[PDB]
């Protein structure tokens, strides 16, 4: 059998690597200096997955993949797009989740980060950190974290993410919250999930920090970070020059 896993670094790439891509060549277009996807077929889930991405100055680790992704970024967007509804299994045409396709694309990403997580109760009689250099991190988006059980003593112990080195996307544990924008841990980036009415599921858009709108499908929009219900955030502590070594 050919040899395709060590090129594209994932399993079974011999099977893709055949594949006509050219039913997902979505319409795409740059808005703000982001590659977007016209909202059509519910392919949101794809847009803000590959929105994320780009956010977060993401790398992956495969020739393959990376010229896949490279090639998205500059337009020609079927032969990813494809990969991503075939690593998922969503048909296309199907609504998904973002979040879920984040956690699959994480192993696959050149580590970029470290987040600290913290685990303790409100009068320090418990605690305990991890560090996560995954790429992709499941831990409360807000800064204030989440209640995770009684410690010994009787209290809540609370897990929240206190530290974050680098560059990482934290993905939210539960539901879409919302709150105010200040009490979010403070992102470059927020993708989020609104209600679109009955008929239809809702609809995931991002909301760029330093402009104060939203990438909706291939446009952007007026948004209000304050009401929109969050289920990650990229977290970036940006390099001022990047870094590329030389090929062998
Ligand atoms: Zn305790």
């Amino acid at each position: 059998s050919n040899n395709w896993d060590s090129h594209y670094g994932f399993d079974k790439a011999g099977e893709f690597h055949m594949l006509d891509h050219t039913g997902f060549a979505f319409p795409s277009e740059v808005v703000n200096g982001r590659r977007v996807l016209k909202t059509t077929d519910n392919n949101c889930w794809v847009n803000v997955t590959c929105l994320q991405l780009q956010f977060a100055r993401f790398r992956f680790k495969s020739a393959g993949l990376q010229a896949m992704w490279e090639s998205y970024c500059t337009g020609d967007v079927a032969m990813f797009v494809h990969w991503l509804y075939w690593l998922t299994g969503v048909d296309k045409g199907q609504p998904s989740d973002s979040e879920n396709a984040l956690n699959m694309l994480s192993k696959y990403i050149v580590p970029a980060g470290s987040v600290t997580i913290e685990r303790v109760t409100h009068d320090g009689c418990c605690c305990s950190k991890r560090v996560v250099t995954a790429p992709v991190v499941n831990a409360s988006v807000l800064k204030l974290g989440v209640e995770d059980g009684l410690c010994p003593h009787g209290l809540n112990y609370i897990d929240k993410v206190v530290v974050v080195k680098g560059t990482t996307i934290v993905v939210n544990v539960g539901k879409p919250v919302v709150a105010p924008s200040h009490l979010f841990l403070k992102g470059v980036s927020y993708t989020t999930f609104l209600d679109n009415g009955n008929g239809v599921a809702g609809h995931y858009t991002v909301f760029d920090h330093d402009t104060g709108m939203v990438h909706d499908g291939d446009v952007f929009v007026p948004g209000d970070l304050n009401v929109s219900p969050v289920t990650n955030v990229v977290v970036s502590e940006q390099t001022a020059v990047v870094i590329k070594d030389p090929v062998k």
